[PDB]
DNA sequence: CAGCTCTTTGAGCTG
C-alpha cells in the first residue's frame, strides 16, 4: 500500500473579510466560472457553491502542480472540498513518495507562497492557519496515513458539507462525485472493520 | 493545423 500526508487549506469564502482590497478581477474570475456535474455524478448541483469551488480548484491544481515538481512524479491524491460549520476547506491527501517528512514543512511553505502570489494577487488570506499539515498530535510530527483514511473519513461526507472531490486513484474515481458509490465503499469498510 | 494561451500547467482554438 501507499502512504499519504494531509494538508488542509482553508479556502477564502468571503472576499471582503478574507481578501480585503483585492482587485475586481478576482471577483469577476470567481463569479464567472460555470460548473457542471459529470453524468456519472448523482450530486445535487444547487448545493455546490461555485465561486468557492472555483477558488478551491485553482488552489488544488496549483498545489499539485508544485507538489509534483517536488516529488518528481505524478503523485497519487484524493482531494475533497468541504463546507464546514466555520470554514470551507480542502482536505488534500497526497502520496508521500519522494517527499521526506523532514522537508515537507518547507515544501508546503513554498506552495503557500506560490498560492498567495498566483491565486490571491499577492494578498495573504486573512484566515488563521489557512494552510496546515495534519500532525500526529498538537506539537508533533507530520501525520502519515494509508488509503483506509479515505473510506473512514472522507467518503461518508454528504451535501452540503461535501462540495466536490477529485482523485487520480482508480479505486475512488467513481466515488469522487457519486454518493451511492461512497455509501457502498463505506459500508464495505465498516463490514471489514467490525471484524 | 502547428503552436499560443489562460486565475495554465495541456488541449482547445485560431491566425
Ligand atoms: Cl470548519
Ligand atoms: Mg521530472
Ligand atoms: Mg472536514
Ligand atoms: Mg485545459
Amino acid at each position: 500500500m501507499a502512504t499519504f500526508y494531509e494538508v488542509i487549506v482553508r479556502v477564502p469564502f468571503d472576499v471582503e473579510e478574507h481578501l480585503p482590497g483585492i482587485s475586481d478581477s478576482f471577483v469577476d474570475w470567481v463569479t464567472g466560472q460555470i460548473w457542471e456535474l459529470p453524468p456519472e455524478s448523482d450530486l445535487n448541483l444547487t448545493l455546490v457553491e461555485q465561486p468557492q469551488l472555483t477558488v478551491a480548484d485553482r488552489i488544488r491544481r496549483v498545489f499539485l502542480y508544485e507538489w509534483n515538481k517536488f516529488s518528481k512524479q505524478e503523485s497519487k491524491f484524493f482531494v475533497q472540498f468541504e463546507k464546514g460549520s466555520e470554514y470551507f476547506h480542502l482536505h488534500t491527501l497526497v502520496e508521500t513518495s519522494g517527499i521526506s517528512s523532514m522537508v515537507l514543512g518547507r515544501y508546503v511553505s513554498q506552495i503557500r507562497a506560490q498560492l498567495v502570489k498566483v491565486v490571491f494577487q499577492g494578498i495573504e488570506p486573512q484566515i488563521n492557519d489557512w494552510v496546515a499539515i495534519t500532525k500526529v498530535k498538537k506539537g508533533g510530527a507530520n501525520k502519515v496515513v494509508d488509503s483506509g483514511y479515505i473510506p473512514a473519513y472522507l467518503l461518508p461526507k454528504v451535501q452540503p458539507e461535501l462540495q466536490w472531490a477529485w482523485t487520480n486513484l482508480d479505486e475512488y474515481k467513481l466515488a469522487a462525485l457519486n454518493l451511492e458509490e461512497r455509501k457502498r465503499l463505506v459500508a464495505q469498510f465498516l463490514a471489514e472493520s467490525s471484524q
